[PDB]
C-alpha cells in the first residue's frame, strides 16, 4: 500500500546525520595544515592566507545533497582549536544550510553528543554519524548511536553503506 511504504521508508531513516569536519569533509586538520582566514578566490578556489587551496572531498557536496533529498538533517562535531577557521570554511564552502547544529570546539565527543541531543531533541539511537578516527566511532557507539568509520574521506559508497547500516540495525 502507499502508505505502508511512504511509511516504511520514513521509519528506516536516521533523523540526523552528523558530521566530524577534519579528514571527513575536508582532507587535513584546519588548525595544522592550513594558514588562516581563508577566502574565495575569483576562479571559485578556496585558499589560505598564503595561497595554497583548500577543498572539499570531492563528493561530499553530493553526498550532503543526497541526504537533503531524503530529508535527513545534520549537524557538526569536532574538536579542533581553530574555531573560527572551522565556522569560515563552511560559510566559504556554502555548507551552514545543512549544518545548522554545531558543537565544534576542542573537549570530548561525548560532550559535543549530549550537546547536540539538547539542541535537536533527537534519541541518540535514531543518530547516524561518520568521522575518520576509529576512537570516535567507539566511544559515540557506547551512546547507541550508528557510528560508520570513514577511509579516505566522506564519499557516497560511505553514506549508502552507512544508511543500510542504520537500516539493518533497528
Amino acid at each position: 500500500g502507499t502508505e505502508n511504504l511512504y511509511f516504511q521508508s520514513m521509519a528506516r531513516l536516521p533523523k540526523l546525520a552528523v558530521f566530524d569536519l577534519d579528514y571527513t569533509l575536508w582532507p587535513f586538520w584546519v588548525d595544522t595544515h592550513v594558514d588562516p582566514p581563508f577566502h574565495k578566490s575569483s576562479d571559485g578556489t578556496v585558499r589560505d592566507r598564503r595561497g595554497q587551496d583548500v577543498r572539499l572531498y570531492p563528493e561530499v557536496p553530493e553526498v550532503l545533497k543526497r541526504l537533503q533529498s531524503l530529508g535527513v538533517p545534520g549537524a557538526a562535531a569536532s574538536r579542533t582549536s581553530e574555531i573560527e577557521g572551522a565556522n569560515q570554511l563552511l560559510e566559504l564552502f556554502d555548507l551552514f544550510r545543512y549544518f545548522v547544529h554545531r558543537e565544534i570546539y576542542p573537549g570530548s565527543k561525548i560532550t559535543h553528543f549530549e550537546r547536540l541531543q539538547q539542541k535537536t531533541g533527537i534519541p541518540f539511537s535514531q543518530m547516524i554519524f561518520f568521522d575518520d578516527e576509529r576512537r570516535n566511532i567507539v566511544d559515540v557507539s557506547k551512546l547507541g548511536v550508528t557510528c560508520i568509520h570513514i577511509q579516505n574521506g566522506m564519499n557516497l559508497q560511505t553514506l549508502s553503506q552507512g544508511l543500510e547500516t542504520f537500516a539493518k540495525a533497528q
